[PDB]
């Protein structure tokens, strides 16, 4: 009764263009089976908002990815947040939480948003410009490495771990086996930084292992809560704002929306949130039978999660594949939803709003003038170059 599909959402041609293939599989039923992994796949907002709001059901603990730890060794020791079920899950989740406040995002946000602006006029000194290493990459390692008191020695590691990890929640395909192929050196420094005599005092490094004598965490879990800040606190970003330039970027009307009410620039953000969904896809473990959309799922079964799909669902969304800056975006599950949900969005938003505030105020206009080139992640969607004139306001 649930329809087979061998659509491979992990293959180079999935990756180029996703959207025909994800209206297949929300329209082939609200459950799929995807010959292709021996997955169940749910790509209708309705069934991946339950299976995320479902976490005793559909467990983490196993695994986000596709391997599950039951059967298979993890290729990493497993995350204390991301891949933990409550409640081991919660005390960690509460410490990134204290880290990541409110009443730390006020310390940070005008040196945040200083960097933003200094980097939108270094940009409009040049003109041409590529919005992805020169912006979408070159403003938050501009900020994050420090806010995190990394030293400055070794720096170029960071986005090819984070590649490597997003790479690593995919099936074992060239993507992921070439990455963990090349990942040594990268792991030895991200692990190496995560103690703490490596991280300076203030940074969000060194907050996490002063909150180890509260109770809450011991000082053998701060390592691993920091590795999490550095797998996952910086190609989010990346993509997150090299998304947003890329909307505005194919969207003139929304750009000139934009700068006429700068302070739209968050809600400018989160709708890219929600359009491009850096974050594409992500794993669940069934740790019992479980009927879903008509479906009944046994124990241990990887179940995968289309949260890009689910953030264009016409079921839910008006005109999903437009791009609408004054959409009311609750909801999405862009950032996840439930006990997981993102625990650094603050500071994801933070950095998305401050960019394109700097660019509502002093662009006029951004025009594609080169060959765009898509990076292939098996988890992350973003581009690989963006060449784009930017005009001054
Ligand atoms: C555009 C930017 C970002 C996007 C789209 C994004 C997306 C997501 C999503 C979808 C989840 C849910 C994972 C799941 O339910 O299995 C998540 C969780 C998480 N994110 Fe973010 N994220 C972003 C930025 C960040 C930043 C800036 C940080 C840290 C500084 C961060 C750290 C984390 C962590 C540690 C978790 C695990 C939370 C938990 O398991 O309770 N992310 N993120
Ligand atoms: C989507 C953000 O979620 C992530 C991604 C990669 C690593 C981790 C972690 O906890 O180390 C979390
Ligand atoms: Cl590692």
């Amino acid at each position: 009764t649930i329809p087979h599909l061998a659509i491979d959402p992990f293959s180079l041609d999935f990756f180029d263009d996703p959207y025909p293939d994800q209206q297949t599989l929300r329209d082939a039923g609200p459950v799929v089976y995807l010959d292709k992994w021996n997955v169940y796949g749910v790509a209708r907002y309705a069934e991946v908002h339950a299976v995320l709001n479902d976490p005793t059901t559909f467990c983490s603990s196993r695994g986000v990815g596709l391997s599950d730890f039951k059967k298979e060794k993890p290729w990493r020791p497993p995350s204390l947040i991301l891949e933990a079920d409550p409640p081991a899950h919660t005390r960690p989740r509460a410490v990134l939480s204290k880290v990541l406040s409110p009443a730390t995002m006020k310390t940070i946000r005008d040196g945040f948003a200083a960097a933003a602006d200094a980097k939108v006029d270094e940009l409009l000194q040049r003109g041409c410009i590529d919005a992805i290493a020169d912006l979408a990459e070159a403003y938050p390692l501009s900020v994050f490495p420090d806010a995190m008191g990394l030293k400055q020695e070794g720096r170029e590691h960071l986005l090819p771990y984070a590649g490597l990890v997003f790479n690593a929640f995919g099936p074992p395909n060239e993507l992921r086996q070439t990455a963990i192929e090349r990942s040594a050196p990268h792991q030895a420094y991200v692990n190496e930084q995560c103690q703490r005599p490596n991280l300076a005092p203030g940074g969000f490094g060194a907050c996490i292992h002063a909150f180890t004598d509260t109770g809450e965490i011991t000082p053998d879990e701060a390592p691993l809560l920091v590795r999490s800040l550095l797998s996952a606190g910086l190609d989010t970003t990346v993509n997150g704002i090299g998304a947003a330039v890329y909307c505005l970027a194919r969207f003139p009307g929304e750009l000139q929306r934009l700068r006429s009410d700068p302070t739209l620039a968050r809600n400018a953000f989160e709708e890219a949130v929600r359009f491009e969904s850096p974050v594409q896809t992500f794993f669940r473990t069934t740790t019992r039978e479980v009927e879903l959309g008509g479906a009944v799922i046994g124990e241990g079964e990887k179940v995968l999660m289309f949260l890009g799909s689910a953030n264009r669902d016409p079921r839910r969304w008006s005109d999903p594949d437009l791009y609408d800056i004054t959409r009311k975006t609750s909801g999405h599950v862009g950032f996840g939803s439930g006990v997981h949900m993102c625990v650094g969005q603050l500071v994801a938003r933070l950095e998305g709003e401050v960019m394109l505030s700097a660019l509502a105020r002093k662009v006029a206009a951004i025009d594609i003038d080169g060959p765009v080139k898509r990076r292939f992640n098996n988890t992350l969607r973003g581009l690989e170059s963006l060449p784009v004139k930017l005009t001054p306001a």
